[PDB]
């Protein structure tokens, strides 16, 4: 065997002969470092039993074990295989007990297939049946993509395992988890899954989500494909240098999907396809957040405001954390420390800005005659709680007010208790999105007050890898029960159904309004529901560097809203640190800075009324303002199509392999790139130019790299940002709230490329109504350029803003001096244009003019 290959046969304790010998496996402690000493032989496990039968959607196999003594539990001796061809680019297999019904997740969005399997498709699948395994190949070029036989098939009551030899090296994805880098190290690495209230930081650890999407990019022909697990047990995956990933689960059962796509982008549109697409987020919720846990009083709060707005920092949304709370109790506010809360409210609506508002998900059980607390008198005459292992007592934790029970989302009258309490307390202050947090679930106590029973769920046969190495750590006995089932199968799936559920409250309180959630635990589909933040970071160098791979796993697992807290949660913040991350975090998807209890103020007003910083911040966040025509047309395409907001280059530009590990720049959408320093005492940054035509933003001149590494020279004030010739990009001239600012006149820049062309295309809507892309009310035009004329097309016209918007402003970039500029209006001159040309930098601008959105023009000139 080759030693990268081996497939470690003891992943539950030091290895040794004796468990070797005794596990039937084989030994060799003469490898490398991390290779395993002990390792599957090459006809250990099950053997097709008999034919294949073809069925109306693929085939189903009976599998058969070769018999062995029990190592994690009951094994499975007959097994069977279903497999369905569902679409041309997307397969689906299970492995079940032949025999017994077990454990499938719940899920939301994905449904059971019925009817025949797809017609053209793009890949075969081969079984060998001594032993088993399963093979995908790409039929165009017969690359193998997912072939298990490089390992046993592991199939018992509490440990199923299946590997995958990889024809790349190039794996992106799985989570939640701080990687340090976007491209997977394979250097034998295994990633423990199993959501858990943890900080993010370099140790490696499950953290708050449940992700098993991974997409590997095949070669630099832009060949793809993707595997994601449907199984909510926890887990953990190992990646080897073969190449070869294996899933390893302590329950549930091995339901899996392969995606082909011809590009990364494609996989990532696949996957969405299945899982869900993600929520179009208000428009509002695109602009800057701020946050703080412990104001501790709303004076303090209200003074933290005021100073921003007059710095005329951008600044739309404020999020108020349990602070706000009567003794950190959901749906209360405290009358002495947040006496005026709701005038408060009416003074952020009448400046144009938001309220988010945290609510956890843990109840107070503290409620008497005297002193009643509401929720939990009404959840308990409504008895959805989540129960002991009795089925039928409430479970006791504690999380922020002291005892609490918890909610059990799973259950339909659940989400019918939820919306009550959030409209009564909407009642009393106008909240205008929720925060969700604490969701995974995550408890003070372990598994319950008064701790977990010893059994085969609170200490399984086999426990992954997880933080503490036990799964009822700082969340709920593995025996509590649910309508879904025991916390065992679905603890992965809290927040999840806390989101659904928190979606489902909206319906009633935001009435045909998308409003905002963003959740701190996620499942696989959670990006149909909330936004995410990747939790509670530290103020340190190394934080802001591990943000970047943290929000391009999110979009590729369909939450394309992501961001950390901006300048660090934990941690005073030096300056040099915020001033960089206030930079870079003007370019998240998710842009929020929120900072811990009792740390120095890090809000961009509190450095100074005329700081390098706040002067850095209010110019990077008036950029992104600028851009946000074009953020909410990316974020309409995930929404509409399934494409990332925030880009690795490697997705535009696969077929230079110096991108492929490429994770301290990003893209948004296509066409900008975003080169942030990363670096303590900095005022450089290395980076990679790829193979394009680039302008730089502020200046539009054309640079002169191109497919090269480069130092590039930014100072204390400066991030940098380059538009990609061949694209068009919709701005809205900025104001400090996207309430004022959507009313403001649009511009255009063009970024020519090599032929002097260029395209793209903005979405508008009214920003707020929910299933405007459903019920097609919307606005989608295209611009295209091809020499001497710019087009507007119009493709979608059922919306029209009635604030009379208007492009008054062309850039052209890249382009030689225009003469004699007409535009007609539905191919009928015709006002002649300003034009002002900068010969030095090949710039053109176009002023003067005034073309209506919605409505199609052409521009010409000459040269
Ligand atoms: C950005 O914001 C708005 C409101 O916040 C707007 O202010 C208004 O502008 C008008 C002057 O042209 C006034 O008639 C009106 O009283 C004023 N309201 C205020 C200050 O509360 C700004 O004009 C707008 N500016 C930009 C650049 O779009
Ligand atoms: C948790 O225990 C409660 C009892 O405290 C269960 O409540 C039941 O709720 C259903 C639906 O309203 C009623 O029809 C039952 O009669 C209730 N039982 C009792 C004993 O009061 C609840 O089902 C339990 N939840 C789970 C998932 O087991
Ligand atoms: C890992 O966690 C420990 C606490 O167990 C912490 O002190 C340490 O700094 C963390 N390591 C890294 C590399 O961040």
């Amino acid at each position: 065997v080759n030693e990268l290959e081996r497939i470690n046969c003891i992943p539950d304790q030091p290895p040794t002969k004796a468990t070797c010998d005794q596990r039937g496996c084989c030994w060799n402690p003469q490898g490398a470092v991390s290779v395993p000493w002990c390792y599957y032989s090459k006809n250990h496990s099950y053997h097709v039993e008999g034919n294949l039968v073809n069925t109306n959607a693929g085939f189903t196999a009976r599998l058969k074990n070769l018999p062995s003594s029990p190592v994690f539990g009951s094994n499975v001796d007959n097994v069977l295989l279903t497999a369905e061809y569902q679409t041309s680019n997307r397969f689906h297999f299970k492995l079940t007990d032949q025999t017994n019904n077990r454990f499938e997740v719940p899920h939301e969005h994905v449904q059971s297939f019925s009817g025949n399997a797809a017609a053209s498709l793009t890949y075969q699948v081969e079984i060998s049946r001594q032993p088993f395994s399963i093979k995908v190949t790409r039929r165009s070029n017969n690359r193998v993509l997912f072939d298990s036989s490089i390992g046993p098939l592991l199939f018992a009551d509490q440990f199923l395992q299946l590997s995958t030899r990889l024809p790349s090296t190039n794996v992106y994805g799985l989570g939640e988890h701080v990687h340090q880098q976007y491209r997977h190290d394979m250097n034998w690495k295994t990633w423990p899954i199993f959501n858990r209230d943890t900080t993010p930081n370099g140790n490696g650890t499950n953290l708050y989500g449940a992700q098993t999407f991974f997409l590997c990019l095949e070669d630099a022909s832009g060949l793809s494909f993707g595997v994601f697990l449907m199984n909510s047990n926890a887990m953990e995956v190992v990646l080897q240098p073969a190449p070869a990933i294996t899933y390893r689960t302590i329950g549930g059962i091995l339901d899996f999907y392969v995606f082909l796509g011809n590009t990364p982008e494609q996989v990532v549109q696949e996957y969405l396809e299945l899982i869900g697409r993600p929520a179009l987020p208000s428009y509002w919720a695109l602009g800057f957040h701020l946050s703080r846990y412990e104001y501790g009083t709303l004076d303090n709060m209200r003074e933290v405001v005021e100073r921003n707005r007059a710095a005329q920092l951008p600044y739309d949304v404020q999020h108020a954390d349990i602070d706000y709370m009567d003794e950190r109790r959901d749906f209360t506010y405290d009358s002495v420390d947040f006496k005026g809360f709701p005038e408060f409210v009416n003074e952020l609506h009448n400046n144009g800005q938001k309220l988010v508002i945290i609510v956890d998900p843990a109840i107070s059980n503290n409620s008497s005659s005297s002193k009643p607390y509401g929720p939990y008198d009404r959840g308990s005459d409504m008895k959805i709680w989540v129960n002991s292992s009795d089925g039928v007592t409430p479970l006791i934790g504690e999380v922020w007010p002291g005892q609490t029970v918890f909610p059990d989302y799973t259950n339909p009258n659940c989400a019918v208790w939820w919306t009550k309490e959030f409209e009564l307390f909407h009642n009393q202050v106008e909240f205008d999105g929720i925060w969700i947090d604490m969701n995974e679930v995550s408890n003070f106590v372990d598994g319950s007050v008064s701790g977990c029973s010893t059994n085969n769920l609170n200490n399984p046969p086999f426990t992954p890898r997880i933080l503490d190495g036990y799964l009822f750590c700082k969340t709920l006995c593995m025996d509590a029960v649910q309508h879904w089932g025991k916390q065992y199968d679905i603890h992965n799936l809290y927040g999840y159904s806390m989101a659904v559920a928190t979606a489902e409250a909206a319906k009633t309180v935001f009435p045909n309004k998308r409003s905002f959630i963003l959740t701190r635990s996620t499942f696989a589909g959670s990006g149909k529901f909330a936004a995410h933040w990747l939790g509670d970071n530290t103020a340190t160098w190394d934080d802001l560097r591990w943000s970047i791979p943290g929000v391009l796993e999110f979009n590729l697992f369909g939450i394309p809203m992501v961001g950390p807290d901006i300048c660090g949660f934990a941690l005073d913040t030096p300056e040099e640190l915020c001033r960089r991350w206030m930079q870079l975090g003007a370019f998240y998807p998710f842009s929020r800075n929120h900072n811990g209890q009792g740390y120095k103020d890090q809000d961009p007003a509190s450095f100074g009324a005329d700081s390098l910083l706040l002067n850095s911040s209010r110019h990077y966040l008036n950029i992104r303002y600028t851009l946000l025509p074009y953020l909410y047309t990316l974020f309409f395409r995930a929404h509409s199509r399934g494409d990332t907001v925030a880009r690795p280059l490697l997705h535009e530009f696969y077929e230079d392999n110096s991108t492929w590990d490429v994770h301290q720049q990003f893209l948004w959408g296509p066409g900008l790139l975003i080169t942030p320093v990363l670096d303590e005492g900095a005022e450089k940054v290395m980076a990679y130019v790829p193979d394009a035509v680039w302008y730089d933003y502020e200046t539009g001149s054309q640079v002169r790299w191109r497919k090269q590494k480069v130092e590039m020279e930014l100072p204390g004030d400066k991030i940098g940002l380059h538009l990609r010739g061949g694209y068009i990009f919709p701005t809205q001239q900025p104001n400090t709230t996207t309430l004022a600012s959507r009313k403001n006149p649009l511009g255009l820049i063009i970024a020519l490329d090599e032929n002097k062309e260029a395209k793209g295309e903005l979405f508008w809507d009214d920003g707020e109504t929910k299933d405007t892309v459903a019920n097609k009310v919307y606005l989608l035009c295209e611009f295209s350029v091809t020499q001497n004329r710019l087009e507007v097309n119009i493709s979608q016209s059922t919306y029209k803003d009635p604030n009379n918007l208007a492009f008054n402003e062309i850039k052209i970039l890249g382009t030689e001096e225009p003469s004699n500029v007409t535009v007609k209006h539905n191919g009928v001159p015709s006002t002649s244009p300003t034009v002002t040309y900068d010969s030095n930098l090949k710039v053109a601008i176009i002023t003067d003019i005034d073309l209506l959105l919605g409505e199609a023009y052409t521009v010409e000139w000459a040269h």
